């Protein structure tokens, strides 16, 4: 009576559709043999270091077909918005600056993840864990890429590791000889955007699940810069075991799972609740960052088993900068996901406001009044650059009785945090941060005189559109995701101003030019997300 | 320079301070070879059905030592509550019944999860989630265990599996040739108080990290049958990370972690938040489930790296039925950690309320205390859960009346495991009261449902509703199945839905059935000052 059932069924484990180019001469670390009668693959861990290499090094510069199909599809779609339109062509025009490799199409390149399902006759010398960190390694430190790693030497005091380690490296013990990888570089703010919710059977019916995600979705807001890649995993075996499957959906991992259920419990995804959730993400007119359709690129929905008395449910999204690379180690050598490196083909062969920064910012402020939340500017001027740990850094000298920095109260502060700076380059990749983590910090700031006009991405709390309102204050919406054009068309000088010890996040000044955002909060109580958020 | 740092360095991985006892005979199942050089181990799979299915017996019957010493200090300590002393004394009677290995510590016998990690050179073949899966189908088969896994035909059609599978099966590669392994026995009820907050900077600071800990800790509720074992993470790679680490926090897998930080951003375990976290369980006040000093066994609190943009945070407890059990194979044999067989060394008013009667006459009784009163049930309760709730909300909204089951007694949340043979009912405790919430006002308003029985804290439309038809919420003690199977329930019959197994609804006699008035009919709840 008794039967096995795999969670997890798919029906192209090894994910023969996806295109793999080898890489040449690789199968010299590779060797085959025979103990105990069973095949056995020797596999000199150099491999590793050199598949890690290779991979955090590409996933910065390409994307897959079926996230750069999104954004032609929201410029081609009759339905989609202008704004929709004008998001997606900014996004690929960014794609095809970084597939020039000098300059990553995103400047938070990311935590490196690495799934690793090595064979039980799959012999590496058992230092996968170093030598796969050794290359990610190697990808940041000769790269132009970022380090974003913060270490905690107590609970409370941090710096940054300065390399980007250490990374996420799940290795799995799996049947066979072979090796195979899932690289991911996961940005911040869309790793900020996995949930989890503790459901009960009263969600499992169809009027309780459409209010549900309607309900969730809206909590992703624009925060991780859409269009989205939106996963959504109704059940599991406990709540880790529904992240991960939900962070896996998100990289389109699970895609060729089987699309129904059976009497043992297996995994399946689910495409009725796949069009479920698009027609949510549609109707919602969040769209692409600043209102229209495209909310989302696709939907991913895998519904797994639960015990009795759970239903965990977890809901995630892959951003602009959607980056994961499939790979695998076998008698013939290292082969790596081949990535799209002609993103130009999805532009197709087919208004704003002048804001001069470089005046009196009461000045700035007062031209930014005369207009509506919704209307597109082009800054040209000085910025000040601040984001999470400099805010933290400022709000504690305050507490202990110092003024708010006079650098703090001259120009709008832009919240980001750069890449490193190619050689002959004024600036790395360079695009804003989420808003949402500084919202404790601007009605301080405001109150001091300071920080009356700030520039990044993401919706914001209501506590910022009253600080606005009382201090006469903007939020102006950055497009989100697009820093390798922002870097080599916008910024045109960048200069550490305090606190050099922070690295990426010490303060910085820079010099823009033709820099592009929306008015999404104004000094009169107006949000420009207050109808699609509310 | 590069320098390799692993996230995680115990100074004790393979846990050297764990006691294990060889499986009889068990070294016919590896052989130690050697090949090309390297020291290797040959399993035979069959290693990991026979160890998996003593792991998953075992743990249902006995405790680790730090659980039941946690017990035996809320009877000793003279700051605990009446309350304290009175669940943690129940709780250790019901460890002892567990101990005689015929019914189990607690009805809900869990997910089987397995966390396991093959060395590159131990080889058994590669089929270990088979093997594995046969040796936890044989425990909750052959044994008096219950089938606690639901299977989803399409989005909302289910069924049990009747097996309780599938398992959880987290199996790593790691260096060397051993199989190192950590069972869990996992509860719904503890499961679901596994929670992921998405948190930044602004967090990273004294005053308001000790708030966010009294905040978050009080949603915790009752609702997992404390006293807890606490787990806390901060920070983390990934959502998927933090709460992994968590989940292994609270069964004390990294109790050997470094307590500091460095450059490398290295996790380390955090004893003086530990005892932050334990003094705000002390103090808040909501105890052993009714009120006292003894929310909490112990805390654990890791710090982990993190993203610059980015501060996942992880809480978790483990509950009443703390399971966990290592074990690993080696070229000696199957060893597996030995938990305490003799529980009771650990060991130093109410109202009688009588249910055969109408109804009415029982509310009437009821009527008469205030919340906090222990009473007695005596008769016949009416046992429905999650899907029965479902399936019956379902029947009303397409017009069909109330079930007269539903009208006559109390109902007991609850769905009890395999009786064994010769007894009367296997072992029967109560399920979390606040996943029926929703329906309470809906039934009430509709004649039934006017007295319910569970364990756990409610949300505020239940005391709403309560005061509004005349209700009231009993809550059970929550933990202790085996002493209430063994002592309480005379007669166990299945009235409706057969098809649901456990969550099918019974009809039940019962004698001496202890609780707590949590809410009246009056708008008070017992958990109003301590949850507030
Ligand atoms: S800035 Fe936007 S695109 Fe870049 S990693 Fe963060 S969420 Fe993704
Ligand atoms: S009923 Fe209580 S003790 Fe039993 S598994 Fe659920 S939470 Fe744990």
């Amino acid at each position: 009576d008794f039967h096995f059932s795999a969670i997890f069924q798919p029906t192209d484990p090894h994910h023969h559709q996806t295109e793999f180019a080898k890489v040449e001469g690789s199968e010299k670390y590779v060797e085959e043999v025979e103990v105990f009668g069973r095949q056995a693959l020797k596999v000199n861990p150099e491999a590793l270091t050199i598949l890690a290499h290779r991979a955090f090094s590409d996933v910065h510069h390409f994307f897959r077909k079926d996230h750069l199909e999104g954004w032609r599809r929201a410029i081609e779609d009759p339905e989609a918005s202008d704004n929709d339109r004008y998001v997606a062509t900014t996004l690929l025009k960014n794609a095809c600056i970084a597939a020039g490799r000098v300059l990553p199409s995103c400047q938070d390149t990311g935590t490196a993840i690495v799934l690793g399902k090595r064979g039980e006759l799959c012999w590496t010398g058992g230092e996968d864990e170093k030598y796969l960190s050794k290359g990610i390694w190697n990808a940041y430190r000769y790269h132009n890429l970022r380090y974003s790693q913060t270490a905690a030497l107590d609970m409370f005091k941090e710096c940054n590791t300065g390399d980007n380690l250490p990374a996420q490296l799940d290795l799995l013990a799996v049947p066979g000889s072979d090796y195979e990888f899932l690289f991911i570089a996961k940005g911040g703010g869309s790793a900020n955007k996995a949930y989890l919710y503790q459901e009960t059977k009263a969600l499992l019916n169809p009027k309780s699940l459409r209010a549900f995600i309607e309900e969730k979705l809206k909590t992703l807001g624009t925060a991780a810069c859409p269009p989205y890649h939106i996963a959504l995993v109704i059940g599991g075996t406990s709540a880790e075991m529904t992240m991960k499957t939900v962070k896996l959906a998100s990289c389109r991992y699970y895609d060729s799972l089987p699309t129904t259920g059976d009497k043992y419990g297996r995994a399946f995804r689910d495409p009725e609740w796949e069009k479920i959730v698009m027609e949510v993400a549609q109707k919602s007119g969040i769209g692409a960052q600043f209102g229209g359709k495209y909310f989302a690129h696709q939907a991913r929905v895998i519904r797994l088993p639960r015990h009795g008395a759970s239903c965990p449910v977890g809901l995630a999204v892959s951003c602009s900068a959607d980056r994961q690379i499939l790979a695998h180690i076998n008698k013939s050598g290292i082969y790596i996901e081949q990535l799209e490196q002609n993103p130009a083909q999805y532009l197709p062969d087919i208004t704003s406001v002048k804001v001069d920064l470089k005046r009196p910012i009461d000045k700035v402020r007062q031209q930014l009044s005369q207009y509506p939340v919704g209307t597109r500017v082009m800054l040209n001027g000085t910025l000040i650059v601040a984001r999470d740990i400099a805010h933290a850094k400022i709000k504690e000298m305050m507490d202990n009785g110092e003024p708010l920095p006079e650098y703090m109260k001259t120009s709008p502060i832009y919240y980001a945090g750069p890449a490193k700076t190619p050689e002959g380059y004024a600036s790395g990749s360079f695009g804003p941060t989420t808003a949402g983590a500084m919202d404790s910090y601007v009605d301080l700031f405001q109150s001091h005189g300071g920080s009356y006009i700030t520039l990044a991405k993401g919706n914001r709390s209501k506590q910022v559109t009253d600080a606005c309102k009382k201090h006469g204050g903007f939020y102006l919406g950055s497009i989100g995701g697009p820093a390798a054009i922002l870097a080599k068309d916008s910024i045109k000088q960048v200069t550490c101003l305090a606190f050099p010890e922070l690295g990426m996040e010490a303060v910085w000044k820079i010099e823009v030019e033709d820099f592009p955002a929306f008015i999404v909060v104004d000094d009169k109580g107006n949000d420009m997300y207050s109808k699609t958020l509310a």
